[PDB]
């Protein structure tokens, strides 16, 4: 039920997103940073059980938010780095995300390195909005994001398939992928962009 549950969620707050962005375009700026600091502080309080309205919340903000990014990297590199980049995401996604729910081993132990993974890119994030790093620097670090993400989309799935996680747990859960999913679009979608 699970791997049908928890993954319709994920995909349902895709759907969510979409609209975001959608609606996003025509969300005026100066009102985007904001709604990036509530993102911001959903993340740190989700992940300090967080139900659907608070999952589908974040989802349409999440949504929203990223339309910077996009319409840049769009209006810079062209359209197609953008669809190129939710293709490949996509693909990663399901590749990565299928090796997840079948191979046996569990992959509890590289939590750690994930963890400190993911912490490495929030300090590098943190540093990069005080003092700017070089397109040389936002492609490694971006190579980087995507090994991580594409890491912990395998992770998540595999445990799916083996944490004893309880049905009141699927939106926090699911919110777990929606994150590894996003995460991974952007530091990949950066990366057709800067090549
Ligand atoms: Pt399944
Ligand atoms: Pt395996
Ligand atoms: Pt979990």
């Amino acid at each position: 039920s699970i791997m049908q549950r928890i993954l319709t969620v994920f995909v349902f707050t895709l759907l969510i997103a979409t609209v975001g962005l959608f609606i996003g375009q025509f969300v005026p700026v100066a009102l985007m940073l904001p709604l990036s600091i509530l993102e911001v502080a959903m993340i740190i309080l989700a992940f300090w059980a967080v139900g659907y309205a608070f999952v589908y919340t974040f989802a349409f903000v999440s949504g929203i938010t990223l339309f910077p990014i996009v319409s840049h990297y769009a209006s810079i590199a062209g359209a197609y780095v953008v669809l190129e980049a939710f293709g490949s995401t996509f693909v990663i996604f399901a590749v990565l995300g299928t090796i997840g729910a079948k191979m046996k081993k569990d992959l509890s132990f590289l939590w750690s390195f994930l963890l400190v993974a993911v912490l490495a890119l929030a300090v590098v994030g943190i540093f990069n909005i005080f003092s700017p790093l070089n397109s040389a620097a936002m492609m490694a670090y971006s190579v980087i994001g995507t090994i991580v993400f594409s890491l912990y989309i395998l992770y998540d799935l595999n445990q799916i398939k083996h944490r004893h996680i309880t049905e009141d747990l699927i939106p926090v859960m699911a919110l777990s992928l929606y994150l590894d999913f996003i995460n991974l679009f952007i530091n990949l979608l950066r990366f057709f962009g800067i090549l």
